[PDB]
């Protein structure tokens, strides 16, 4: 059984950490029509989607059928946690996911470098080998360990089927997972941690890909 965690829907800023807000002047304005085949969708000419911005619902001309509100809408593909051989607990999809489709948001407690330094330090001193830390920016780190969602079970892979993207939503950064290719129902959902994830120093990569570098990210 996986150790408990508080299931949260949005990022939770801790201590000095701030969650900022901008106006409509700091957001592009697309010209997608309600009559388009997939208004503001994965293959459209939506200037907001292209610049990694969501559309503002009350001003998007595509209106009600705007397809560029994936973070705000929190509609994720059906997933489940399962027991992997060597990388502990993992996350697999229960439904087919298409290339470029939104998979999840990396949601956790938003912490600063001082709080992140104390939590790695405690984990190191107490032989904790599982980390759920992801850089939002130089000032803010997502920690999905105490509080999070299903994204926290997604393992690293040198040949992943997902990627992270830094999007602007309501005037602040959010981290989302998007499919790098079509993913079949039953497959483990992975992403390359790259330099984004903290604490995994001397961790040996067990992704088992033919192009494995031996290290996490
Ligand atoms: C975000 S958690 C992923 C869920 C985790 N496997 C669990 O059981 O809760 C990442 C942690 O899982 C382990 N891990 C993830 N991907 C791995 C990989 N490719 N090779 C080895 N360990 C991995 C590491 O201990 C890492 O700190
Ligand atoms: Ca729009
Ligand atoms: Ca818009
Ligand atoms: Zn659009
Ligand atoms: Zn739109
Ligand atoms: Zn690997």
């Amino acid at each position: 059984k996986p150790p408990p965690y508080k299931h949260i829907k949005v990022n939770r800023p801790i201590g000095r950490v701030q969650i900022f807000t901008a106006d409509l002047s700091e957001i592009p304005r697309c010209n997608c029509k309600a009559t388009d085949e997939n208004p503001c969708g994965i293959d459209s000419e939506c200037i907001n989607r292209m610049l990694l911005y969501e559309c503002h619902p009350t001003v998007c001309p595509a209106g009600g059928r705007c397809q560029n509100q994936c973070f705000s809408k929190r509609q994720y593909p059906e997933v489940e946690i399962f027991r992997t051989l060597q990388r502990g607990w993992g996350l697999r999809t229960k439904t087919d996911i298409k290339k470029g489709e939104f998979v999840n948001e990396c949601v956790g407690e938003l912490i600063d470098e001082e709080e992140c330094r104390a939590r790695i330090r405690y984990a190191q001193e107490h032989d904790i080998t599982n980390f759920y830390m992801l850089t939002l920016d130089k000032d803010r780190i997502i920690d999905a360990g105490p509080k999070g969602n299903y994204a926290r079970f997604m393992n690293h892979c040198c040949q992943p089927n997902c990627e992270t993207q830094k999007w602007s939503v309501n005037g602040d950064t959010r981290v989302g997972l998007f499919a790098l290719s079509d993913i079949k129902a039953g497959t483990e959902l992975t992403f390359n941690y790259n330099l984004e994830c903290l604490g995994n120093g001397k961790t040996v990569c067990k992704c088992g890909a033919p192009n494995c570098s031996g290290f996490l990210g």
